Order: C-alpha cells, then sequence, then structure tokens
C-alpha cells in the first residue's frame, strides 16, 4: 500500500500532469510532508470556502447577518447551480448560499456571495489582511475555473491554501461560533464523495471542498482525523491531465488511502 508521498508521484504519471499536496497537523500547524508545495494550481471551487470565511468575517463584525434573505433573478444564474435554481421565487439567507456553495458546489450561490462582499478583489483583499499573499481570486464563477497553463489568476500554492484554512477553522480571526459553522458546512459537503470520502473508514471526521475546471484541473481542501475529531489538513490539486473525471478522481482517493493506510505512523 505505497507512501503518500510515492502515490503522489505516481499519480503525475498516472495522469501526466502536475500534483500539489500538503499535510500539516491541525493543532501546531507543522508540516508532515508535502509535494510541490509552493507552485501554484488553480484553486477552482475550492475558494469557496475561503469566501464564506470573509461572509463569516463580516458577520462578527456585524456589516453581514445570516438570516438576510437576497432575491436574485433568472439572469444571475450561472451553470452548476442546483440549489439557487430552486428558489428564484423565495430566494435565499446568506447562511444558505453559504451552504449550498460548499455543500454543493451551488455557482452562483458563490457569486451572490461574492457580490455581498464587493467582488473578487474583495476576497483577495481579506486574504491579504489575513497574511495569505499568495492565493488570489481574480474572477467570478465560472470563468474563475478556466486553468490556462502557467497562468497566475484564480490560484493557492498548496501550502498558502492549507495555512489558510487553519487560520479559518482554528485561529483567532473568526468568533468560535463562526469557526464551528465553517467546520460545519465543510462536513456536510456532498459534493465529494469520489474524493477523499472514498478512502476514509468509518468513525472518521471529515470537513472537506472539491474543485474541478478545465485542462484536468482537480482538487480539494480537507480537514479530517479518526474518532470524530479532525487532526489534520490536506490539500490536493492537480491540473494539465487529460485524463477522465473518473481517472482523476480515483487517482485522489488513491493519495487519501495512502495516507489513511499510513495514518499512525
Amino acid at each position: 500500500h505505497p507512501e503518500t508521498l510515492v502515490k503522489v508521484k505516481d499519480a503525475e504519471d498516472q495522469l501526466g500532469a502536475r500534483v500539489g499536496y500538503i499535510e500539516l497537523d491541525l493543532n501546531s500547524g507543522k508540516i508532515l510532508e508535502s509535494f510541490r508545495p509552493e507552485e501554484r494550481f488553480p484553486m477552482m471551487s475550492t475558494f469557496k470556502v475561503l469566501l464564506c470565511g470573509a461572509v463569516l468575517s463580516r458577520i462578527d463584525a456585524g456589516q453581514e447577518q445570516l438570516g438576510r434573505r437576497i432575491h436574485y433573478s433568472q439572469n444571475d444564474l450561472v451553470e452548476y447551480s442546483p440549489v439557487t435554481e430552486k428558489h428564484l421565487t423565495d430566494g435565499m439567507t446568506v447562511r444558505e448560499l453559504c451552504s449550498a456553495a460548499i455543500t454543493m458546489s451551488d455557482n452562483t450561490a458563490a457569486n451572490l456571495l461574492l457580490t455581498t462582499i464587493g467582488g473578487p478583489k474583495e476576497l483577495t483583499a481579506f486574504l491579504h489582511n489575513m497574511g495569505d499573499h499568495v492565493t488570489r481570486l481574480d474572477r467570478w464563477n465560472p470563468e474563475l475555473n478556466e486553468a490556462i497553463p502557467n497562468d497566475e489568476r484564480d490560484t493557492t500554492m498548496p501550502v498558502a491554501m492549507a495555512t489558510t484554512l487553519r487560520k479559518l477553522l482554528t485561529g483567532e480571526l473568526l468568533t468560535l461560533a463562526s469557526r464551528q459553522q465553517l467546520i460545519d458546512w465543510m462536513e456536510a459537503d456532498k459534493f465529494a464523495g469520489p474524493l477523499l470520502r472514498s478512502a476514509l473508514p468509518a468513525g472518521w471526521f471529515i470537513a472537506d471542498k472539491s474543485g474541478a475546471g478545465e485542462r484536468g484541473s482537480r482538487g480539494i481542501i480537507a480537514a479530517l482525523g479518526p474518532d470524530g475529531k479532525p487532526s489534520r489538513i490536506v490539500v490536493i490539486y492537480t491540473t494539465g491531465s487529460q485524463a477522465t473525471m473518473d481517472e482523476r478522481n480515483r487517482q485522489i482517493a488513491e493519495i487519501g488511502a495512502s495516507l489513511i493506510k499510513h495514518w499512525a505512523a
């Protein structure tokens, strides 16, 4: 059962593409292992966690409310919007929008939330404020997923995303209540079944967010651990492959299996 770093390198061969990986201790923030930690990859839909982080920060500051109802129109709908397409009459609350964005990767929910903060530049400013000067969101959904080879728009580094996620979930950046909401949303993710969750034994906790884009781009951010408690952050990205979605999923799942089978080390 291959060691995780061996499996990641194997995944590059199998996919014919770059794979970026890091594993952090949740408590200490220590890097346990990594592969291409400081190379850039398209973040794709994984940005939506950071977006709801920025929204929760505004909520903590009294500039936004979880219950605020947003009405929108047919003309706001973009592709892959399974929740928002059903609420044209009644709208959705900020809370419901983050839930749809994170748990169903609803692209329209994401754009509605971007509007609440003033656009992708404001998400990038929020990130710079909390010390992440690498991760950048430049575009709205779904154009942000274009993944033009070697283009830096809408990218992160595995190390930057992992540390930013840690800061959101466990630091003082958000209130206790907001931190918990953010991890509850990621825990409730319904859209990443074929990725790390496919390798996970019963009794484990995982809170995650997937992403897919053009040029074979695929990835996941996660906080996971045994015994109902997260203990590590895992970040996996790949871009460039011509392999099918199923093939890309299976390589990520296999990286997951490796890190599970060697966890006790």
